[PDB]
């Protein structure tokens, strides 16, 4: 199955408004393109066009996004498959928004009802939603690491510091997989215990940020979450299934501060162009991501892109650098 690639444009900010800002940006969510204006005051005329497998436009809501791209993914693992979605794109475009989202100010919502929330709570609210008591018994756990400069943070570690460090392994079982030894892997029991856990890795990000260099947009985030799912049916016979779901959100694309960016650019073009050894090893992201990356798992790509006139040359490479990975191909469990 090839790599899926979504794009989506953000609405223009108040300091873009502020500087009057023209779009570049055209969307069109029925024929799947999105068009970019070049040519600034010299051609007014010359574009560059790409077909996606969606394209979702600057009034495209967090709620849409779910709907489209996250629920069949979630039902697929579900089946126990393994799935990936990561966030690429530049510095301020909308990673996190997307991925994680944001809580809406002075207390309007409920977690699970707020507008501004992103992918993984959505996820996490629907797991529960769809396998409570309906039938299987089911566990959940969650994890979420940050890789920074090539070190690794466990952010919902009982470990007050986080700056404590984490050390990834090749996992013998597992033959593209890694142990992250040292992560705190957290049973979610219920749908209750979910925003004190996000909001705990919240606080811990909070604090890294104060600790390192730039280091919300130099630093890749990795949330997992597995699904251990029982069933006794007909016979009486016992049938498991275990589905995992990586939600990433990438380093800055304008971006060892950089080595796992810088790497997984060379194993995207290895896939891309065929070449016969792909670097997974040569960085902390790449080991983490090599299932997902011409391996078993389903991967899907959010490409995060600003309307602004400003930002040109990094959308166009925003733009293609994500369109190439559409040629990748995975083969799911
Ligand atoms: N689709 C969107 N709709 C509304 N605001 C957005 C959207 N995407 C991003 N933003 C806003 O733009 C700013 C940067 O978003 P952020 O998620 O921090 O980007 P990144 O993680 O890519 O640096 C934030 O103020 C965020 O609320
Ligand atoms: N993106 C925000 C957190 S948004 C987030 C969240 C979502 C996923 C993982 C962790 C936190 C949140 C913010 C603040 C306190 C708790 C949780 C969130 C936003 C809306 C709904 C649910 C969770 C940040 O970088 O701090
Ligand atoms: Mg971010």
């Amino acid at each position: 199955k090839n790599i899926q690639v979504v794009v989506r444009c953000r609405p223009f900010n108040l300091a873009e408004r502020k500087a009057s800002a023209h779009s570049i940006v055209e969307c069109d969510p029925v024929r799947k393109e999105v068009s970019v204006r070049t040519g600034g005051l010299a051609d007014k005329s010359s574009r560059k066009t790409y077909t996606f497998d969606m394209v979702f436009g600057a009034s495209t809501k967090q709620i849409d996004v779910y709907r489209s791209v996250v629920c069949p993914i979630l039902d697929e693992v579900i089946m126990g498959y393994n799935c990936t979605i990561f966030a690429y794109g530049q510095t301020g475009t909308g990673k996190t928004f997307t991925m994680e989202g944001e809580r809406s100010p002075n207390e309007e919502y409920t977690w699970e009802e707020d507008p501004l929330a992103g992918i993984i709570p959505r996820t996490l609210h629907q797991i529960f939603e769809k396998l409570t008591d309906n039938g299987t018994e089911f566990s959940v756990k969650v994890s979420l690491l940050e890789i920074y400069n090539e070190e690794l943070f466990d952010l919902l570690n009982p470990s007050s510091d986080v700056s404590e460090r984490l050390q990834m392994f090749d996992d013998p079982r597992n033959k593209r997989g890694v142990i992250i030894k040292g992560l705190e892997e957290i049973t979610v029991h219920n749908k209750d215990e979910v925003y004190q856990i996000l909001e705990k890795g919240a606080a811990k990000r909070t604090t890294a940020a104060t600790l390192m260099n730039a280091y919300s947009s130099r630093s890749h985030s990795v949330f997992s979450v597995t699904i251990h799912m029982k069933e006794t049916t007909i016979d009486g016979e016992e049938l498991v299934k275990i589905g995992k779901l990586n939600l990433v959100d990438l380093a800055g694309s304008e971006n060892n501060i950089n080595q796992s960016l810088l790497t997984l650019g060379r194993v995207i073009t290895a896939l891309v162009e065929r070449t016969p050894h792909v670097p997974y090893r040569e960085s902390k992201l790449t080991r983490i991501l090599q299932d997902s990356l011409g391996g078993r798992t389903r991967t899907s790509i959010i490409a995060t892109i600003s309307p602004a006139s400003l930002n040109l040359e990094e959308t166009l490479s925003t733009l293609e650098y994500a369109h190439r990975a559409k040629n990748i191909l995975n083969k799911p469990e």
